[PDB]
């Protein structure tokens, strides 16, 4: 079962999703480039439009194979994600109505990038 | 952390929420009557409009104090919920994009019933 939502709680609810970037289904498609965009402007606009925090994470997320190597090796925990499957991490917060709405908007926008031929 | 969503999984995702009916904030407001409606037509329309399964559950959900007594006492597990705080149980299923969208729609419609003075 689950906890109950209390509409009168003073706390926001948080929703988080880690959506796998489907590199098996599209082995040569450059998702990282397409999602970040030049200078990361696509993903910036995406976050503004959707009202969600959205991040590309996992092996490949930095597009600089060497910088990733070095950052992983340095053992710093902020870069732990570099070992994970490449994926998009969506995070929203709000009262339930708003939180679901944001997550729905973000998830639908991200699906357009991750299923590029539909 | 969490499991990853795989957009290419053959399985639907399920989202469920149990939203407390706020009887403390509105001690005399008849939420059950308002949500079910005459002959349960409000909640039927609600489910059609939203595309979600929506149910009123918990003590009070049947509006017949006696029938609830008897059904609880009979020990039948389908009626276990009769002991729970009164609440609305929203259930949706679909691929992620659709599932969040449905949950967002349903949660927003249900909030209108549960915060009746906003």
């Amino acid at each position: 079962m689950e906890n109950y939502l209390d509409l009168f709680s003073h706390k926001n609810m948080k929703l988080k999703e880690r959506v796998l970037i489907p590199v098996k289904q599209y082995p040569k498609f450059n998702f990282v480039g397409k999602i970040l965009g030049p200078q990361g402007n696509t993903i910036k606009r995406l976050q503004e439009e959707t009202g969600a925090k959205i991040s590309v994470l996992g092996k490949g997320s930095m597009r600089d194979k060497a910088k990733e190597e070095e950052l992983r090796k340095g053992g710093d925990p902020k870069y732990a994600h570099l070992n994970m499957d490449l994926h998009v991490f969506i995070e929203v917060f709000g009262p339930p109505c708003e939180a679901y709405a944001l997550m729905a908007h973000a998830m639908c926008e991200v699906k357009k990038f991750l299923v590029p031929d539909m």
